[PDB]
This record gives C-alpha cells, structure tokens and sequence, in this order.
C-alpha cells in the first residue's frame, strides 16, 4: 500500500538521507510492459516526454500515477515543500558505448523542482557487469551512494543542490524514466519572469 511507504519509509528517509529506494516498486509483469512501451517508444542519449496518456504509453501512465500516490501520501511532511505538480516523464534512452554523465545537480539556480523521481526498466540488468552506476554525493556527508539501476527499482532524492550526481559509464543500451515534481512557492517565483509561459 502506498500509505505504509509513504509515510513508514519515504518521508522518513527522505528527511533525513534525501536519497530513498524503492525495490519491486510495480512487480515483474508491469516493468517488462513498460520496458516494451519504451523501447517501442525509441526505436548522445534520445529523451521523449511522455504525457501518460499517448497511444502506447499506457502503462508508462500507470508508473507515473503510482509515482503521484506515493507524493500524494507524502503531503506536507517532505520537508516545507508543498508539492502541487510535476514534468512529463522524461522517457530517456541512454546509449551503452563507455559513456557516463558529468556530475551535476538537476535543480541549482530554483528552477521549482525539489524532488527528483527516476525508475529503472531494464529486466536482469547487472551493474556489475554492465555498468551504469549512479553516484550521488550528498552535500556535507562524508560518505556517497552508488545507486545501481536495479529494473523495477525507484529511486527519489532532493533535487537541488543537496544531491550532486555522476553516472558511470555503460556498455549496453539502458533506458529510465525520470520525473520531478515542484514545490508550490519556488515553482511561482521562477514563473514571474515569463511573459506567458
Ligand atoms: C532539461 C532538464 C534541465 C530538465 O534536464 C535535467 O534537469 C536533467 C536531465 C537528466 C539528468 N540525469 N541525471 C542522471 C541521468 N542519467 C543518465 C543515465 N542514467 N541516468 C540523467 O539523464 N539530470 C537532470
Ligand atoms: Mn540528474
């Protein structure tokens, strides 16, 4: 149940590491379905943003409305944010030719996005063997995470400057879906600047 998680795990974890994992987060028969849809989907990385709604990308849909009801559950007690939205999924493909990802924070100059939600779709990957491992170097700690790509596995984290993150390098095509949602006062700032956007 997404309750228990929510509030037993997430919130929780969150509020004191900002780096959570959730294993076997939709079960064996929705991941590999999602990985159809996204592969269908794409056949330098290749990024889509998917809405949930398009045709093929139903499943892709059911992710991100589980995604939702566990930030639902979280109302209010992720820290002070008050999460009232999110991106499209961002549906990427990344190439496995020994290339990884500068480390980088997702959010540094408030761009509203305070929590950065990725899964993982790929069945029986082994990062041991095919690398792309996820390293993330939680400001002030004296330790960091390598985070593998684990299929079924979600994974959240502060997406400001909290959550400096590198990628190691793969040596076999891997996709995943990221999504991060916006806290409600932070989001409005940084849309004051546009015009209509
Ligand atoms: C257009 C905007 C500004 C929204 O782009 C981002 O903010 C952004 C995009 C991508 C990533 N990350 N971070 C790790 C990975 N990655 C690579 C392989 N496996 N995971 C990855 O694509 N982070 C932030
Ligand atoms: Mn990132």
């Amino acid at each position: 149940p997404a309750l228990k998680l929510a509030l037993e795990y997430i919130v929780p974890c969150m509020n004191k590491h900002g780096i959570c994992v959730v294993d076997d987060f939709l079960g064996k028969e929705t991941g590999q379905q999602i990985g159809d849809e996204v592969r269908a989907l794409h056949d330098g990385d290749k990024i889509t943003w998917i809405e949930g709604k398009e045709p093929g990308c139903e499943t892709i849909g059911l992710l991100m409305s589980s995604m939702d009801d566990l930030i639902r559950h979280c109302n209010g007690k992720l820290g002070s944010y008050k999460i009232n939205g999110r991106t499209k999924a961002m549906v990427a493909c990344y190439p496995g030719n020994g290339t990884g990802y500068v480390r980088h924070v997702d959010n540094p100059n408030g761009d509203g996005r305070c929590v950065t939600c990725i899964y993982y779709l790929n069945k029986d990957w082994d990062a041991k063997v095919s690398g792309g491992i996820l390293r993330i170097f939680p400001e002030g700690k004296a330790q960091f995470a390598d985070i593998e790509p684990k299929f079924d596995r979600l994974l959240f984290f502060w997406s400001d400057r909290r959550n400096p993150h590198e990628v190691q390098p793969a040596y076999a095509t891997r996709y995943a879906i990221t999504v991060w949602y916006f806290d409600a006062d932070e989001r409005a700032r940084a849309k004051v600047k546009y015009l209509t956007g």
